[PDB]
C-alpha cells in the first residue's frame, strides 16, 4: 500500500517540525517524500507520502494527529 | 483541556468501540476529536459562495496512456483553479502518484476531480479537502 | 435507548462544534454529535476493502432527463455490467424534464460506490446520491 | 422540495406499519409513495418518496425515527 498524509498544521508553534521529523524517522512505515507550503501567514499544509503496511501507517497518523499545534491528519490510502 | 457528555443508543457505541480497534484509537475521544476535525472541513467546503479554499487532489495514473499527462494540464488550465504544488512518485513503470496542491472555489475545485477522475488510464483520484 | 459517556476535547475545538448546532439545523451539542458518528462509522464501514461481501443495501436516488437519448439504456447497460443486484426500483415522472429513480440495491461497498460515481458522470443526470445501510445499525 | 426518507425497521414490530401509515396520512407533506421490501427475515426496508417544505419533511423523519422497532430514518433532499 501507498498512502498520502495530508497535514495542516500552526505556523507559530515552535519545535513542531522537528517533532513530526522525530516521528517520521522512528516510523516503521516507508517515509517517501514530505512538501510543505504556507497555506497563509498561520497556517503551513504538508503532503507526506508514504509506504506500508495499514497498521504501522495508521499509527503515523495518529502520533502526528496528536501533536499540539496540529490542526488535522488526514489519511489517503490506496491498493 | 475540557470534558463533556454525548447520547448514544447501545449498538453505536459498540461499532465505535470495535472501529477504535480495527483502527488502533487509544481512546474514544481520540476518534471523537477526528470526525468533528474532519466534519468541520466538510462544513466549511458545504456551503458558502464566491475562493480561496484549499485541497490536495491525489492522482494514481500509467504514464503510458498517450496525451493523458497533457489532457490533465489542459483539463486544470481551463477550470480557473490555481496549481500551487505538486509532488510526483515514479511509482513503477505502469503507476504514477501525484500530489496537486490546488486553490480556489469548492465548486471549480470538486468539478475538477470528477474531471481528472473521469479519465481513461486515470486509477485513482481523491480529494482532501482543506481548512 | 440512550447510554450517556464522556469525550475529552480541546476547548478551542468543541467552541469550533458548538457554532455548528443552529447553523446545521439542530437544537443540541448531544443531537448533532451522535449524528456526525453515525454517519462516519457507516461511511468507515463502507471504506473497508473486504472483496467478497454481498450483503450491504444501499439505495441510490437518482434525477435524469429523460429527455436525453440512450441514458436510461446506459443506466441499465452500468448496473447490468456492476455485480450488484437491483431488487427494486420506483420511478416518479416529476415533470416533463425530470425523473426521480429509488433503486434499491443489494452488493459489495466497492461495487455499489463505483456505481454511484458512474451513474453520476453520466450526462443528462442532474442528481444521484447513496443512502447507505451498514449492518451493525439492523443487524 | 422532493425528498425520500430511506427506513429499516423490525420485521417483527407488531402495529408498527399501521402506525407509520397514520402519520404518513396525518402528515403536512405530500407523500407520493411508499416501497417496501425485505432485507431479510428480520427487517424491513422501506422508500418513502414525498414533496414538501423542509420543516414538515424534517418533522416526518422525527416522527417517524422515533416510533419502536424503526433501526432508522434517512433522509435525502434534492
Ligand atoms: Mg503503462
Ligand atoms: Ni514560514
Ligand atoms: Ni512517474
Ligand atoms: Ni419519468
Ligand atoms: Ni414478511
Amino acid at each position: 500500500k501507498i498512502a498520502v498524509l495530508v497535514v495542516i498544521y500552526d505556523h507559530h508553534q515552535r519545535e513542531l517540525n522537528q517533532r513530526m521529523i522525530d516521528i517520521q524517522h522512528a516510523s516503521g512505515t516507508h517515509v517517501l517524500c514530505t512538501t510543505h507550503i504556507h497555506m497563509d501567514e498561520h497556517n503551513c499544509l504538508e503532503t507526506i507520502i508514504l509506504q506500508g503496511n495499514s497498521f504501522e501507517i495508521q499509527r503515523l497518523q495518529l502520533e502526528i494527529g496528536g501533536l499540539r499545534g496540529v490542526k488535522f491528519a488526514k489519511l489517503t490510502k490506496a491498493s
